[PDB]
């Protein structure tokens, strides 16, 4: 896929994902229907329309 999953930190609002056999950490969203609500919730790095979500459906 172009999706890339992992779990995010609620305290540090970032998302971890596996990505070429490697975990990235990036931040999650600021935006309130984006950023980690709940701890360890899945997240996703979608590499193709750039965009990390903390609320994946
Ligand atoms: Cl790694
Ligand atoms: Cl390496
Ligand atoms: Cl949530």
């Amino acid at each position: 896929l172009s999706k890339y999953g992992g779990e995010c930190s609620k305290k540090h609002n970032t998302c971890t994902y596996r990505k070429d056999g490697k975990d990235h950490i990036v931040k999650c969203p600021s935006a309130d229907n984006k950023k980690c609500k709940t701890d360890r919730h899945h997240c996703e790095y979608d590499d193709h329309h750039k965009t990390v979500d903390c609320q994946t459906p």
